[PDB]
């Protein structure tokens, strides 16, 4: 099995490189690489650096 925490879900491309309000720049957890596991939601940004809930950008 394979499960997420809050503000993130699986993905099948998307890179260890995770976005943040930092970023805000992809609509993905990161875009350089396809990994099969979680990421933030598709227009979110995981809060900070490395957080475990992802805010959006008009939040951030």
């Amino acid at each position: 099995n394979f499960v997420c925490p809050p503000g993130q879900t699986f993905q099948t491309c998307a890179s260890s490189c995770p976005k943040t309000c930092e970023t805000r720049n992809k609509l993905v957890l990161c875009d350089k690489k396809c990994n099969q596991r979680c990421g933030c939601i598709s227009g979110t940004v995981l809060k900070s650096k490395d957080s475990s809930e992802c805010v959006h950008p008009s939040k951030c």
